[PDB]
């Protein structure tokens, strides 16, 4: 398991523009193209991203590009943030990829906000950052994804992504 097969599982794969759990366009490996209604504004981030006139259907390797740019702005962003960096520079590389996928699906600002859960874990109190992380928007809204990345700070193990 790694960050890149971690978050395959969670975002999956599809070629075509889609809605992701917050209802915004998106499409690939959980490529967020733009928090507008507007399914032409989306194709236009789509064409803009991928460097040429899509019909919002992009290939495997497309989509995998993107990914790959998206997992290292996610990193590049966490890097780049007061906040975030501390932590995740007192993590393992387990418990740095849990981090990752966080900010890859809420963003570094919105990570950042979990100050709270975030002392925790620089701590290293496994159980109680489990309990502070939960409570939050993320995980009503998005459960069990929630619940795997919870259960990686816990345990520092990927056993919660074994057999997905
Ligand atoms: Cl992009
Ligand atoms: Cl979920
Ligand atoms: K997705």
């Amino acid at each position: 398991m790694n960050i890149f097969e971690m978050l395959r599982i969670d975002e999956g794969l599809r070629l075509k523009i889609y809605k992701d759990t917050e209802g915004y366009y998106t499409i690939g490996i959980g490529h967020l193209l733009t928090k507008s209604p507007s399914l032409n504004a989306a194709k236009s981030e789509l064409d803009k991203a991928i460097g040429r006139n899509t019909n919002g259907v992009i290939t495997k390797d497309e989509a995998e590009k993107l990914f790959n740019q998206d997992v290292d702005a996610a990193v590049r962003g966490i890097l780049r943030n007061a906040k975030l960096k501390p932590v995740y520079d007192s993590l393992d590389a387990v418990r740095r990829a849990a981090l990752i996928n966080m900010v890859f699906q809420m963003g570094e600002t919105g990570v950042a906000g979990f100050t709270n859960s975030l002392r925790m874990l620089q701590q290293k109190r496994w159980d109680e950052a489990a309990v502070n992380l939960a409570k939050s928007r993320w995980y009503n809204q998005t459960p069990n994804r929630a619940k795997r990345i919870i259960t990686v700070f816990r345990t520092g193990t990927w056993d919660a992504y074994k057999n997905l």
